[PDB]
C-alpha cells in the first residue's frame, strides 16, 4: 500500500525505458510497466504484488524505491545496448525455424559491459505486474507449469556442457604448455570417443583439427597436456570460482573432477562433467578477444537521482589475465581459421569474426539425446568491439561440419547489430 503510492524509479537502456511506473487509479497507486516485456525480461526481472521481485528489479530494489542511502525513486541506466537486445531476441525467435530455446549473450571485451542478456523463451512481466490478484495467480500458475520454464534467465542461472567450444581452453592449455601449430593428432574416427575421421591422412596438425570436428584429435592432445594444466587453464578463465554479482547472480562454472585418463579425454571435449553458463563462454570468447585479459562483466552502467543526478558510476577492472598475450593472438589466428572454414551464412562484408562452433552432448542418455549447438565469437578479430555466446538447447544438427552450425547465423546477427 504504502510501497505503490511512491513513483518506483526507471529502468533503462540506450535512453529507451525497459521498465517505468505509472500513477493509475488504482488502491496502490502505481502501475509497474514493461515496454518490450519478453526481450527485456531477464534483465528487468518483475515486480509483482504478490510475488515479489526478481532480477534488476529485486537486485537495485533500494535504488528504484527511494531507500538507498545515497539518494520519486532513483533511476538504473543498464549496459544494454537495445539493438543488440533485439537481434539476438529475434535471431533467437526465427534461428530454430521457428522460436529456439537457449540463450545469447553479448559483451564488450575492453570494458566487460553486457551488451545484451537473451534467454528464450522469455515471458511477459506485465502480467506479474497486473493489480488483479487472479490475473498473477494464473500467470504464476502458466509459467511455473510450463516445462521450457520461461521464468529462467538461460543465460546466467543454468550451466551447459561446452562440448566442442571448450576446446579453446584443451588449445590455451597446450600452448600454454609449449605444444606447437604443426604438432601432429590422430584424425581417426574414434579414440580408445567419436568424432562427431578427421581427415584422409592418419594425423593432422593442431590447426586443421580445431578448425574441424576432430574430437579424437582433441582428447588426445588434452591427454598429452595433462589433468594438472587443464585444471590451471580452466581456472585462469575463471571456472571454478564462484562469479562476482553483475549485480544479477551468476552460476558457478565447473570443469569437474577429473578422475582417471579416461575422464580427461572426455573432459577436453567439454564433456564429462564440464558445464558453463552462456555468459561463462562469452566471457572466453571476450577475454581471447582482449589480449588475454578477462574484464568483470556488469549490466548496470551507473545509478541517478530521480533528478537524473549521477549517483554512481561503475567502474570497469581488469578480473584477472587467463593467459599471455602471444598465446591469446594465437587463439585468435586459430578462430579466425575455425570461422573461414564454416558455411557463411549471415556473413559481414569487410568484417572479420573470430569463433569456434560445436555440439554438447547432454543429459541421462547423450548418444541419442539432440545434443546443444554453441557458437562462441568476437568481432572484428584483429580489434575487437563484441564477443558473443549463443546456447540452442538440443539444437544440433546432423549435416553440417561442426554439428552446431544453427547457432552460428544467430551470433552473427547479433555482431551485425553490435558493430552498426
Amino acid at each position: 500500500l504504502d510501497e505503490y503510492s511512491r513513483q518506483r524509479g526507471q529502468i533503462t537502456a540506450g535512453g529507451q525505458l525497459l521498465a517505468y511506473s505509472v500513477a493509475t487509479d488504482g488502491r496502490f497507486r502505481f502501475l509497474r510497466v514493461y515496454p518490450n516485456p519478453e526481450v527485456y525480461a531477464p534483465v528487468t526481472g518483475f515486480y509483482s504484488l504478490r510475488y515479489s521481485s526478481t532480477a534488476l528489479e529485486r537486485a537495485e530494489d533500494p535504488i528504484l524505491n527511494g531507500s538507498d542511502r545515497r539518494l520519486r525513486g532513483g533511476n538504473v541506466d543498464t549496459t544494454i545496448n537495445p539493438r543488440i537486445q533485439q537481434a539476438g531476441w529475434d535471431a533467437m525467435q526465427q534461428g530454430c525455424y521457428g522460436p529456439c530455446k537457449g540463450a545469447v549473450v553479448a559483451l564488450e571485451p575492453s570494458t566487460g559491459k553486457i551488451l545484451a542478456l537473451v534467454s528464450s523463451p522469455s515471458y511477459d512481466p506485465n502480467l506479474l505486474a497486473s493489480h488483479n490478484p487472479e490475473v498473477q495467480a494464473q500467470a504464476w500458475q502458466r509459467l511455473g507449469d510450463n516445462p521450457a520454464s520461461p521464468l529462467t534467465n538461460r543465460a546466467i542461472s543454468e550451466t551447459y556442457p561446452p562440448g566442442s567450444t571448450f576446446k579453446v581452453i584443451t588449445t590455451a592449455a597446450a600452448l600454454a604448455a609449449g605444444a606447437t601449430e604443426t604438432e601432429q593428432l590422430t584424425a581417426a574416427p574414434t579414440i580408445p570417443l567419436e568424432n562427431y575421421p578427421c581427415g584422409d591422412e592418419p594425423t593432422v596438425s593442431l590447426r586443421e583439427a580445431f578448425v574441424k570436428s576432430c574430437n579424437t584429435a582433441f582428447v588426445q592432445l588434452g591427454i598429452r597436456t595433462g589433468a594438472d594444466a587443464l585444471r590451471s587453464m580452466a581456472r585462469a578463465f575463471g571456472l571454478d570460482s564462484p562469479p562476482r554479482p553483475t549485480p544479477l547472480q551468476v552460476a558457478e562454472s565447473t570443469v569437474g573432477p577429473i578422475p582417471d585418463s579416461a575422464a580427461l579425454g572426455m573432459t577436453s571435449i567439454g564433456q564429462k562433467d564440464v558445464a558453463l553458463t552462456p555468459l561463462a563462454n562469452a566471457e572466453i570468447a571476450a577475454t581471447i578477444a582482449n589480449g588475454g585479459i578477462t574484464m568483470r562483466p556488469y549490466l548496470v552502467g551507473s545509478l541517478k537521482g530521480p533528478d537524473l543526478a549521477n549517483i554512481s558510476t561503475t567502474v570497469g577492472y581488469q578480473q584477472r589475465r587467463a593467459v599471455s598475450p602471444q598465446v591469446a593472438a594465437k587463439l585468435t589466428e586459430l578462430m579466425v581459421g575455425a570461422e573461414k572454414v564454416a558455411q557463411q551464412k549471415g556473413a559481414i562484408p569487410g568484417v572479420q569474426i573470430a569463433s569456434k562452433t560445436g555440439t554438447a552432448e547432454h543429459g541421462t542418455d547423450p548418444r541419442h539425446t539432440p545434443p546443444h549447438a554453441w557458437y562462441i565469437a568476437f568481432a572484428p578479430a584483429q580489434a575487437p568491439k563484441v564477443a558473443v555466446a549463443v546456447l540452442v538447447e538440443n539444437g544440433a544438427d546432423r549435416l553440417s561440419a561442426t554439428g552446431g552450425a544453427l547457432a552460428a547465423p544467430i551470433g552473427r546477427a547479433v555482431i551485425e547489430a553490435a558493430l552498426q
